[PDB]
């Protein structure tokens, strides 16, 4: 039976009854390339991977068998996808098992800024004693009123969208910008589209970023572009945390520039609030890469993901498959 | 000019401009009865006053000119309202300022529990390494899909009101109990409604409260209460401290009978993690009483209160007056 490797994880409980009779199933519960075992790199037809390992040209080619990559999960930038390609391997995604799961991670964040209640418990938790109406007004100081507030979503696909329909609930006016859509999505939703990043950035009270990071987005939020956003603006990341220069991000923080950030993912993960240009920054909340899960999230995109290879192994690539994302 | 005293606060600037050739302003800074010096207690003939001060009937004969108590906020359970009616003395609310500040801190709060957002930033605080998916799935154990799951509101009013309106968008069956409205709000709102509170927290994966503290609903969560909830269910307050019984609360959580409980209001406040019933419990979030905080709704509040001790004042009580609770 063909062989498929579980690259950046030991569990293979939930696709082990999906591909049982179908492919050896082995697992690498490798960081990198450097610690796969050789029969791997040799052997291994198909395999799957979650986004804690990146593979370049270099370690694509470093597999001599290797027709399938399944992603479980939907963001693919940590391969060299182009590549894969040009090598003859078909690279697929789950795209949809974590959505909700991400847009109320996302709500979470966006209300944590606007609301404080995540700094307000660390105040508790410290000891800090409130109680007079003045002292709930000086440790809750910043928190704002949301009505009438505007939300700027950079990419309106799946997460996008359904952060932009929750949004609208809590009185948010909702713009975003994705210069890769047709028009007429925006009517279709009861949104407001600007052309470019900056039209956003300029208009936004909160700016949200729900884009694939691709080879044109990298530091979209920058040194530059930090200084179009709005003064005292939020700034939310549930995204990738390439798309932030957290060197730009952590003076605007301390500079008061931007008022508060919220961010799920970063640069070099996994993160810490010991190490890196975030070290010292005022305003910061942060997340351990966890907006997309939940038990039936994980679970889904587990079997899912199984499917596809299996597809892979018993059918013809790449028409066998559903989520393939460089045919 | 007549005497108007703040009783529990110093800052009176808001309240300046709109009482200036109307009244005397005084303030006294105080916590109790007991700290009110003998010129108020004697003279004022209106008072504005918070939630941090409470007026038993022996408080309020206390006072030998009092024609007016305005309460700057909506909760009025701290003042013995009937008994002040008996003394002739008309008590007021401000009903509307915060509402929605109430009902996104009552979402964020929910949205913490079920993503853990508040938990796993304290998490990365206390320098928990989560490099991993298989330590994704771990620190963020508990997690889950929001879709399906049924809210129940406990009291449909204002902030119940802004609150299931919100929870809709994120895919929550929303239930509620409140034994005191007509029929047909709920198809007016579009929501299902149950008799008895038992009822609710049966059929509810998350109970959120929204009622008045009143004489009939001291301690409605309670050790009898609580063992009717669903095993594993959360339990938001953003409404008074006296509906729960910590006491209960806290066993619950320690059994693990409550997933999780998010408290912005407490039974003996200020709260501390170090004193009371929940000293030791896990799974809990705690908030300074914040929920209503805004500066546009802190602003707005004590405006209409001035206002409200104006009329008072210039007409006729209790006619004069947009929101007396006690006519
Ligand atoms: N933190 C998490 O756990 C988590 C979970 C799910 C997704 N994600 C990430 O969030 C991203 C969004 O997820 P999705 O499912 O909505 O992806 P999607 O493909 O459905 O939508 C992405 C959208 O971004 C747009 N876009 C691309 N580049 C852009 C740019 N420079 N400016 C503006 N828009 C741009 C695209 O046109 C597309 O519409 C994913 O790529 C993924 O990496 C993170
Ligand atoms: N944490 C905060 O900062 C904050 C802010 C605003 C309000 N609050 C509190 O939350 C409460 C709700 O606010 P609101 O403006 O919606 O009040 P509201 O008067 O508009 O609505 C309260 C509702 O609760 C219902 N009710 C009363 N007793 C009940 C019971 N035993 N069971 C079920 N329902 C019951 C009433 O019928 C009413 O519809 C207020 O009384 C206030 O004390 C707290
Ligand atoms: C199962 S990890 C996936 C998380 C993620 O960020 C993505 O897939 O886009
Ligand atoms: C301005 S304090 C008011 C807070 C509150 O809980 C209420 O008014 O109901």
């Amino acid at each position: 039976m063909p062989l498929v490797a579980l690259l950046d994880g030991r569990d293979c409980t939930v696709e082990m009854p999906i591909l049982k009779d179908v492919a050896t199933v082995a697992f690498c519960d490798a960081q990198s390339t450097q610690e796969i075992h050789e029969k791997v790199l040799n052997e291994a037809v198909g395999a799957l991977m979650y986004h804690t390992i990146t593979l370049t040209r270099e370690d694509l080619e470093k597999f001599k068998a290797l027709r399938i990559i399944v992603r479980i999960g939907s963001g693919f930038d940590n391969i060299d996808i182009k590549s894969a390609g040009d090598l003859g391997i078909a690279v697929c995604n789950v795209p949809a098992a974590s959505v909700e799961e991400t847009a109320d991670s996302t709500l979470c964040h966006i209300l944590n800024l606007y609301r404080r209640a995540t700094w307000l418990h660390q105040a508790l938790r410290e000891g800090t004693r409130v109680q007079s109406v003045e002292q709930i007004r000086e440790v809750a100081s910043g928190a704002a009123r949301i009505r009438g507030e505007t939300l700027g979503i950079i990419g309106l696909g799946r997460v996008g969208q359904a952060v932009a329909l929750r949004a609208k609930a809590f009185g948010f006016n909702v713009l975003f910008y994705d210069p890769y859509l047709s028009d007429g999505v925006e009517r279709a939703l009861g949104l407001q589209r600007v052309s470019t990043l900056q039209d956003l950035l300029f208009h936004s009270d909160c700016v949200t970023l729900h884009c694939g990071l691709n080879e044109h987005n990298h530091h979209l939020i920058n040194d530059f572009t930090v200084k179009q956003m709005r003064q005292g603006a939020f700034l939310v990341n549930t995204a990738r945390g390439g798309l932030v220069d957290e060197k730009a991000l952590a003076q605007a923080l301390k500079e008061g520039r931007i008022r508060g950030a919220a961010l799920d993912v970063h640069e070099s993960e996994p993160f810490s609030f010991s190490q890196g240009p975030l070290k010292d920054a005022p305003n910061l909340i942060c997340t351990p890469h966890a907006a997309w899960y939940s038990e039936q999230a994980s679970i889904e995109m587990r079997e899912e993901a199984a499917r596809e290879i299996r597809r892979a192994i018993t059918g013809r690539i790449p028409d066998s498959l559903k989520n393939c994302v460089n045919k």
